[PDB]
């Protein structure tokens, strides 16, 4: 299930950076940016393979790509944030 | 993010000195000169470990290494100046 909506202004600032890169189709910092998200645990609505894609939200100070991601779906403004490596997701509201 | 491009001639004269030392591969005045800059804070673009190196820009009168540095990247002409110990950076333009 999606755990509700979150305002974009409330997320780490790097979430805005990632959304801007998604809007321009990159260039992205990581080679794994833009791979298909398989939704293996069915936390997001079930869709055909390839509907969802994932992108890194950089965590400053982290030595890895970290645990923050944006997952896009195909619908307009269908962008989900996870801060916990795909355990929970929130729909991003870009208007607040 | 990088805060713009600045002409070399607009920087303190010591920045010119450090660039000339980098071009000759030293010798450098400080032992820390040439160590890897981690980009831990993700202020500069994401790159592999060892892409960036740090060099002192001497601050006149200081007893310590102070807060001024040049960070090189591996690309041609890719050099960043900070006067505030890595809080902000500007790209150096050696052509002006
Ligand atoms: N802030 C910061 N310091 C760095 C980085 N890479 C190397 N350093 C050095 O690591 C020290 C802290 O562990 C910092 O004081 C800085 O020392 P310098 O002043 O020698 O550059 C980096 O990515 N960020």
């Amino acid at each position: 299930d999606v755990s509700g909506t979150v305002c974009l202004s409330a997320l780490p600032p790097e979430a805005t950076d990632t959304l801007n890169l998604i809007a321009s189709d990159g260039p992205f910092p990581y080679s794994q940016d833009g791979v298909v998200f398989q939704n293996r645990e069915s936390v997001l609505p079930t869709q055909s393979y390839g509907y969802y894609h994932e992108y890194t939200v950089i965590t400053p100070g982290a030595r890895t790509r970290g645990t923050r991601r944006i997952i896009t779906g195909e619908a307009t403004q269908e962008d989900y944030y996870t801060g916990d490596h795909y355990a929970t997701f929130s729909l991003i509201d870009q208007t607040c």
